[PDB]
């Protein structure tokens, strides 16, 4: 089925990411898979792009994706993940242009859940879900929790 197949491959490139940075993997999680889901075909039937009131209370972190075709799980973690090209490991906090890849990559979080929708016109809205929620900005959680990439 399309689904599992989204989640093996948005978990799997996590994992490989999370390898590389030296932090333990996510595990899936059956709740957090279902209500991604759902939030993304809310997203998709309006067409809006914009966080959920979980996101918004810190219950679970949160990262969207967009494009105008259905994008496979490897493109959209890949995409995600290239934003470390903007992170500067020697001055830790968050920035909009690399919450995707501190979130991905975030030490303490354990779970994570997916979902993607296709609205009426073919493009496709995707919501993952993080848990513990990262992108904590208190004072030296992001060195404590977004370590630089080890070869
Ligand atoms: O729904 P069942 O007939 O009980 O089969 C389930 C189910 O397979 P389906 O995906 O077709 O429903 C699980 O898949 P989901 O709940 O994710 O949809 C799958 O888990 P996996 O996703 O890891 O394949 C699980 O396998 P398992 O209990 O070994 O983890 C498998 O159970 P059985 O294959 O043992 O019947």
């Amino acid at each position: 089925s399309a689904s599992k197949q989204f989640h093996n491959e948005v978990l799997k490139a996590h994992n490989e990411y999370r390898q590389k940075h030296g932090v333990p993997p996510l595990k899936l999680c059956k709740n957090l898979n279902r209500e991604a889901q759902q939030y993304s075909e809310a997203l998709a039937s309006t067409r809006i792009l914009k966080h959920s009131p979980e996101s918004s209370r810190g219950q679970c972190g949160e990262n969207l994706a967009w494009a105008s075709y259905d994008q496979t799980g490897k493109e959209v973690a890949d995409r995600w993940y290239s934003e470390i090209k903007n992170y500067n490991f020697q001055q830790p906090g968050f920035t909009s242009g690399t919450g995707h890849f501190t979130a991905m990559v975030w030490k303490n979080t354990k779970k994570m859940g997916v979902g993607k929708a296709s609205a009426s016109d073919g493009s496709s809205f995707v919501v993952a879900r993080y848990f513990p929620a990262g992108n904590v900005v208190n004072e030296g959680f992001f060195e404590e929790n977004v370590l630089p990439p080890k070869k």
